[PDB]
C-alpha cells in the first residue's frame, strides 16, 4: 500500500466480517446460565467459531479477529502499525455489529447482559488479569507456532488448532472470568450494555498475554531473528522499490552504518 | 454431459445417498427433547454426519447434500443449472427417504415430529429468518473458502471444517430455530409430518444466507473473477469442443465483440 | 506370504492389540447407565479410541479392528481370504482379551453386563438390524472413501474421520441398539457374560452394512474396476513371480482366454 | 551439545513452559467435583491442552511435557540420557510452577486438592496401576506411531491425535484413577498438597505403560532396528565428528569387531 492494494482492504473487510460472526455466534451461544455442560458448549462454540473463521478468512487476512492477537503480531513485527490499527478498528466495529445484530434477533429475557465477560466473586481483579494473561498467552503461542511458515507438514488444520486453543482457554477460564481472551469480544457486550465494570481486565490480560506469547515464541522458543532495520521497515510498510538511482546507494557492509536506516 | 458422463450420475447418486444418510442420522440423533447437552449432542451429530459424508462423497460430487449449498455454488458459477437442479432433486428425495427409513426403524413416542425445524415462541419469523441467514452464511463461507483450490496447504480436513461449521450453526441456532441451514433437511420432516408451519423460514434463510456467503466470498473477500462469458458457459455446460472449422472462429481480441457469446 | 512376510504377522499383532485396546477402552468408558451426556461421552470414547488406534496401527495393518470392516475389505477384494480370517481371529481374541483385562481391573457393581450391546425394548430386532446396517454402512463408506489412495490432499487425518464416523454411529445408534457396528466388540461382552440374546443383530447388521458400503462405493460411487482375474488373484495372494519360463506364457490379448486364470 | 546448541536449551525451556501450561490448564479445568459431563470436560481440557502445546512446541522439543513420555523416548533410543533427565527436570519444575500459579489465582473452596490424581475406593492399587499402564500404553503408542517420520501423508495433525489419545485416556481412566498418564502432572498436585497417598501408582503405571508402548511399537509392530552401536551412541550424544585422522579408523566390516564401540 503505496500502490493498488485491494488486498489490504479485502483483509480489513475479512477482519470486520469475521469479528461480527465470531462475536455474533460466540455471544449468541453463551446466552443463558449454567458451567458443567454450559462451559463445554460455550468453549466449543467459540473454538469452532474461530476455527471456522480462520478457515474462512485466514488466507485473506490471517484471521486475527482479535485486537490482542493483532497486537501480538505487531510487536512480533509481522504487520505494519497501519494494518494493525485498521485491523483493530475493523474488529471492534465488527464485534459491536455482531453483538448488535445478535441483540436484534434474540428474545429478551434470554438476552441477559449479552454474555458480558465477568469476573467470579471470589476472584480478585488481579488474579483475573493473570488468568486472562495465561489464557491469551497459550492462545497466541499456538497461533504463532501454527502460523509459522518455518514448520511442520504434520500440522493438520491450523484453524482447528487455534480454535481448540480458544476452547481450552474457555474450558479453564469461563469459571474465573468468563474467558475474554479478546478485547473486541469483551468490548462489544460492554459498550452495548453500558457496563464497563472490571473491563480493564479484558484488555490488559489478553494484551499482556498476547505480548508475552509473541515474546516467549519469537525471542526464546523458536527465534525469528530480525534486525532493527527490517523490524522498523515492517511497522511502516513501503518495501522495497520506488527509490532512484542506477546502481543505487545499496551495498557493501563496510560499517558505513547502513546507508540510511 | 454431451458425452459419456457416468461421473455426473455417480455424483447425483452421491448427493442422494449422502442426503439420506445426513437426514437419517441428523434427525435420528435429534429425537427427544432437552438444550444444554441436547444441543451439544445434536450439533455434533449433524456436524460429524456432514464431515463424514463430505469425506465419503466430497471427491465425487462435492458433497453439497444441501439445496442452499448447491444454490450457493450455482450463483457462484461453479456448476451448471442442470447439475444444480438434479442435485437438489437428489437431495430432496434423499432427505425424504432418510426421514422415511428413520421413521420406519424408530419407535413411536420417540418419533415426535421427526425433529421438524421449529421456531422458538419468543422468536419472530423475521428474526428466525435472519438467524437462518447468518447460520447458512458462515456455513457457506466456510465451504467456499475450504473448497477453494487457490488456497492453503495447512487446511487439514475440509470435511471436518465444514462439519464443525455446521456444528457451530447448531450450537447457536437450535435455541432459535432448531437450526435448519438446509432446505432438504427441513423439508423431509415437514412433508412427512404434514406440517409446514413457518417452513418458509427454512428455505428463505439458508438460500439468502447461502447467496450472501457466495457473494461475500467471490465478490469481495477473495474474488474469483469470471467474465460473463465463462459464467454463462458454466450454467449451461458443454465446453469446449465439438465445433467445426480448421482454424475455427476463435481468436484476436480485436473488439469484434467476442466471436459469439 | 510365500516368502518372509513378517509384515503379515506384525499386522496380525496390530489387529490383535488394537482390538484389545479398542474394546478395553470402549467398554470401559461405557460402564454405568445414563443417554444425554452418557451417549456423547461413549460416542466420543469409541470414536477417539478408533482414531487413536487407526493412527497407531493404520499404516501397519490398515487398522480394521472390526470383523465387519475386514469383511468389507474382503468382498472389496483388497485383502486375501487368508488375511481376512486371520484378522478376524486376531480381532475376536483381541476383543475378548480387552474385555477380560477390563473385567479384571474394574470394580463389580460398575461392571454391569460389560457394556453388552443391547436392543431398546421398543425396537424390534428387525428394526435394530436395519439400524446396525445403516450405522456400519456410513462407517464403512467413510473408511473406503478415506483409505482410497485415489483421492484428496485435503483429507486431513483419516484416523479422525473414521473415528468421528464411529462417534456419529453411536450418537445416533446407542439409543436403539447401543451401537455395535463391530461384531468383535459385541462378541467380547457377549461371551464373557454368557448372554447372546439378540446377538445375531450385532453380526448381521454390521456385516450387511459393511457389505453394502463396500458395494455402494466400489460398484457405484467411485468404481474401482477390477477384472475377475485380479479379484481372484487377491483373495488367494501369491503374486506375481515364482513361475518358470524365459519368455513365459504371458502375453498378447488374442482371445486365447487368458493363458490360465 | 559439544558445540553451540542453544537448540537444546530452547527445547528445555519449551518442556518447562509446556508443562506449566499443561498442568495449569489441566488442573485448573479439573477443579470441583461431578463424572458425567465432568469427565467429558476434563478429558477434553487435557486433550486440547496437549494438542495445543504439541502444536506450540512440538517442532522445538517434541513436546513431551511428560516424564513417562520422555522415558518412552529414552528406552526407544531417540534421545540422550542427558536430554531425558533435563526434560524431566524441566517438566517436574514446570508442572509444580503451573500448579503453583494455578493455586495463586484460584479461589479456595474451589482449590480442593488441586485435582490430585486419586484412586477410586473400589479400585485396588494394583488394578489402578494396570489401568494407568494401559492408559499410558495406548497414549505412548499413539505418540510413537504419529511422530514416526517413516509414515503417513494422511496423518492430519499429530498434535490433535496425541491430544485426543490423552482425552481417551481420561474418558476411560478418570473414574478409576482420575487418569494420571503423566508423573509430572500427578507430582505437581502431590508435592503442593503434601499428599503422596498412592502416588506410586502415578509413576509406575505411566512409566511401565510408556515402556511397553515404546517396546510394543519399536520391537514388534513397526520395528525401528538400531544396532547396539547407534543405540549407545544415542543415550550419550556426541556424533559424529571431532575425531582425528586423515583416513581415520573407520571402515571395512571385516569382523575386526567395530573399530571401537
Amino acid at each position: 500500500w503505496e500502490l493498488r492494494s485491494a488486498s489490504f482492504w479485502r483483509a480489513i473487510c475479512a477482519e470486520f466480517f469475521a469479528s461480527l460472526f465470531y462475536v455474533f455466534f460466540g455471544l449468541g451461544a453463551s446466552l443463558r446460565w449454567a458451567g458443567p455442560l454450559h462451559v463445554l458448549q460455550v468453549a466449543l462454540a467459540f473454538g469452532l467459531a474461530l476455527a471456522t473463521l480462520v478457515q474462512a478468512v485466514g488466507h485473506i487476512s490471517g484471521a486475527h479477529v482479535n485486537p490482542a492477537v493483532t497486537f501480538a503480531f505487531l510487536v512480533g513485527s509481522q504487520m505494519s502499525l497501519l494494518r494493525a490499527i485498521c485491523y483493530m478498528v475493523a474488529q471492534l466495529l465488527g464485534a459491536v455489529a455482531g453483538a448488535a445484530v445478535l441483540y436484534s434477533v434474540t428474545p429478551p429475557a434470554v438476552r441477559g447482559n449479552l454474555a458480558l465477560n465477568t469476573l467470579h466473586p471470589g476472584v480478585s481483579v488481579g488474579q483475573a488479569t493473570i488468568v486472562e494473561i495465561f489464557l491469551t498467552l497459550q492462545f497466541v503461542l499456538c497461533i504463532f507456532a501454527t502460523y509459522d511458515e518455518r514448520r511442520n507438514g504434520r500440522l493438520g488444520s491450523v484453524a482447528l488448532a487455534v480454535g481448540f486453543s480458544l476452547t481450552l482457554g474457555h474450558l479453564f477460564g469461563m469459571y474465573y472470568t468468563g474467558a475474554g481472551m479478546n478485547p473486541a469480544r469483551s468490548f462489544a457486550p460492554a459498550i452495548l450494555t453500558r457496563n464497563f465494570t472490571n473491563h480493564w481486565v479484558y484488555w490488559v490480560g489478553p494484551v499482556i498475554g498476547a505480548g508475552l506469547g509473541s515474546l516467549l515464541y519469537d525471542f526464546l522458543l523458536f527465534p525469528r531473528l530480525k534486525s532493527v532495520s527490517e523490524r522498523l521497515s515492517i511497522l511502516k510498510g513501503s518495501r522495497p522499490s520506488e527509490s532512484n538511482g542506477q546502481p543505487e546507494v545499496t551495498g557493501e557492509p563496510v560499517e558505513l552504518k547502513t546507508q540510511a536506516l
